């Protein structure tokens, strides 16, 4: 089997991407944030504290003839940005782009933190990291990909995120029309539960490539590119007037600037992030200070190849017995 679904930016800045997901019988379609940095499929629901719902579409398990309470199971998750959610668990039928999993754990939120409430466009998350990170207790549950994998034509999914435009998540096949040149594959460590890999270096603009190993995670659920402070300083030094602002919470730059590109290495291959992908717009409405899309990972404890990086590539998440990651230009 295969599936193919369009993923759409939630706003004009590509702050996140939503993908429609069918849950239950009859189908209830919710728009979920596909997140290769986590491993829980959770939704706003009829069980979510009413004051914490503000415009989201909810899953109502009592209206699904295939929903079953997973007795005794609870979940609770905290994300790198400080947000969180928790609740109980149903199993139900879940379909993405024509690919159907029966008996998928659907984690129903009883509580969500303010940032989730405040984002009316995101009805929940669909985790695509390794199932070892799944938070369901006392019986850990599998991701949608893990459940689907054996049925897929090939044990892979691909992320093709757009810049200020829709893109595609495919399951079970590689669309050879969706990228240019060849796909370069690189080793993955699953030791921390992530799609963790090592970039071979970087360049800023038309500058020379610096060969240096940068361990990090391919994370579709993180907006920005978080890299070591040395790398990030070298990038922003090429932008007149750019500075790190403790009050804003990262590097800012004059909105009048033209940003240089940023290149990262995948083996001997190179992925070029155009400068415009690194512009996240005014820090506040009407400001001429703009927020940067490349930020320091210092104090995160891990480097994160988030959407800023991934949307410059066609990315293969290869879930073979020994997982790997592939990157192609597009």
């Amino acid at each position: 089997s295969t599936g193919s679904a369009t993923t759409t930016p939630i706003d004009s800045l590509d702050d996140a991407y939503i993908t429609p997901v069918q849950i239950g019988t009859p189908a209830q379609t919710l728009n979920l944030d596909f997140d290769t940095g986590s491993s829980d499929l959770w939704v706003f629901s009829s069980e979510t504290t009413a004051s914490e719902v503000d415009g989201q579409t909810i899953y109502t398990p009592s209206k699904s003839t295939t929903a079953k309470l997973l007795s005794g199971a609870t979940w609770s998750i905290s994300y790198g940005d400080g947000s969180s959610s928790s609740g109980d668990v149903y199993t139900d039928t879940v379909s993405v782009g024509g690919l159907t999993v029966t008996g998928q754990a659907v984690e129903s939120a009883k509580k969500v933190s303010s940032s989730f409430t405040e984002d009316s466009t995101i009805d929940g998350l669909l985790g695509l990291a390794f199932s070892t990170l799944n938070t369901v207790s006392p019986t850990q549950q599998k991701t949608f990909f893990d459940n689907a994998k054996a049925s897929l034509d090939s044990p892979v999914f691909t992320a093709d995120l757009g810049y200020h435009a829709p893109g595609t998540y495919n399951f079970g096949f590689i669309d050879t029309t969706a990228y240019t040149g060849s796909i370069t594959y690189t080793a993955v460590s699953t030791k921390q539960g992530f799609w963790e890999w090592t970039s071979t270096g970087y360049a800023v603009g038309s500058g020379t490539f610096k060969s240096t190993s940068i361990d990090g995670i391919a994370d579709t659920g993180t907006t920005l590119l978080y890299l070591p402070a040395t790398v990030v300083s070298a990038y922003w030094a090429q932008v007149s007037g750019a500075k790190s602002s403790s009050s804003v919470g990262g590097y800012v730059f004059p909105c009048s600037a033209t940003l240089p590109s940023f290149t990262f290495g995948v083996g001997s291959a190179r992925i070029v992030i155009p400068g415009d992908y690194i512009d996240f717009g005014p820090i506040s409405t009407g400001s001429s200070s703009c927020f940067g899309g490349i930020q320091s990972s210092a104090g995160i404890g891990i480097n994160i190849f988030g959407d800023v990086a991934l949307k410059a590539a066609f990315v293969v998440f290869n879930g073979a017995t020994t997982p790997t990651l592939g990157f192609a230009s597009k």
